[PDB]
């Protein structure tokens, strides 16, 4: 309710979950198989976006028969969709950035929301609505690590998490920061693993992201 | 007239033009032959700046004189430059960036705009009024081709002209992005080619920037 | 009062000052020794950043014993916080970004304000307001010089104070660009200098900082 305490909430959910899967649904059946393999390999929290029709089926599909997962809803580009996802059961939402509707919208919602920005700029409009968690996109591109550490200087009491760009690779880097909070990406949901139903591929990836992180 | 229009009109006009040439007239006696020169080099859309005061001069005298070319305008900072292009005769309009208000100021003019944009923010901004095609800016600077593929994801049905760093080098990268209608700069239009009137130069140029273009 | 008389004014501060020191208080006993080894270094125009509680008081105190500085104050987020250094005594006003309501503050302030960007759509929205001096923050990130250039087409009227990323390493590639006023950093400030009390490491170092600057 308080926008104090979607700040508290979404912090929550961001270092329960360590890595944040963006999630496009192709077909209806993948589903349930796709949010099993993540699971087993350590991820519990899932982002499903709109990115296409599917994307509301799933939220309530996962919803209703794996209450012991975490779900939110991604790319809400406007106070529309911000609505519907908010009444299929998101339990948190996500955009790639950010407008003043979208910002008044996460105010006035129930559930958290955490907006995507990639300036100072960006930062301070959400900032001035209350906003102290923020997600970094596109993390690379944006600047990566040197970006993340830059913000850090003027608001030095905000949070990140950065998506784009992110994989094995960089992966600890960011984590070794004290203002991010976990990262996403999509390097573990390889398309074609999902075809092909190679949920066993899909399954160990997930638990090599999950093992990535433990020392710094 | 209606949004869907003139989203369709301006990709219309960028896939005919396949390269936005950023013209800045210094001199009045430059406006037609520097316009035939690119004109037989291939390229008949052309984008007038107002960078200078010859601006609004140019966009008229090639509006009455060339009305076999397209030509738009450019370097419309606010609602009331908008204004004087739309008078001028302009066919469409460009922007370095966005406001809130040139963003209403097209949904309400009669010739499309293709505003200026640089992150998912600023795309989103102007999403939200019903603008599916816009312009990245400065490309390079921004992310260059990494940078569509990294829009393309959540704004996945959205079209973009990259100006900025577009050159020989590295203009088939982004014509192989199917998300890329066309690309702008200004590495025709040598400076001292313009004042010592070699137009062979520039013709020679603009050929060989549209036979550039062939094969993926 | 006017607008175009603060761009003349802060743009008289910027000139005359040539690197801009992001100070950050930690200590009250700070104040004044940090300010004299700046100020015998050759830097006499200093920003004092909100970034700590120290910030106000650091702000009074600086403007009724070191009246000869030039203090301004940074780190504003708010309309709420440029009214309170308004009263305690600031010179001018410097944020990281912006947003509709500082932006309208500054416009109403009688002290001038220096608001950053990053991208062409931010320049805009300040230049709408009557904005012509504008920080880039991050400088590096943001891509320093060959963004300066960049800008420079579309907003040749416009002078720039890049910060973040400036070292002795570049700062004179920045210092030679036409359209630049002045740097900002904190690669004089050392943390540990400050702290140890090494007032004649800072010394030495802001004098190396301004003969850095004598060329071009």
């Amino acid at each position: 309710l308080s926008m104090a305490d979607k700040a508290a909430r979404i912090d929550a959910i961001c270092e329960k979950a360590r890595i944040l899967p963006v999630i496009t649904i192709a077909r209806e059946e993948d589903i349930l198989p796709l949010a099993d393999a993540l699971a087993a390999g350590g991820i519990r929290t899932l982002e499903v976006t709109l990115r296409s029709q599917h994307g509301l089926k799933a939220i309530q599909v996962l919803r209703e028969q794996r209450p012991e997962l975490c779900v939110g809803a991604g790319t809400v580009l406007d106070r529309s969709m911000f609505a519907a996802v908010e009444a299929a059961g998101a339990q948190f939402v996500v955009t790639p950035g950010i407008t003043e509707d979208i910002l008044e919208a996460g105010v006035d919602s129930e559930i958290p929301l955490l907006p995507g920005i990639s300036t100072p700029s960006e930062i301070m409009m959400g900032y001035a609505l209350g906003y102290r968690r923020f997600k970094l996109f596109p993390a690379e591109i944006s600047g990566g690590v040197a970006a993340i550490k830059a913000f850090g200087g003027p608001f030095g009491d905000i949070r990140f998490c950065p998506t784009g760009g992110v994989n094995p690779a960089n992966v600890r880097n960011y984590m070794a920061l004290p203002n991010v909070m976990c990262v996403g990406t999509t390097w573990m949901l390889d398309s074609s693993w999902i075809k092909n139903g190679d949920w066993a591929r899909i399954e160990a990836c997930s638990a090599e992201a999950i093992a990535l992180l433990d020392a710094n």
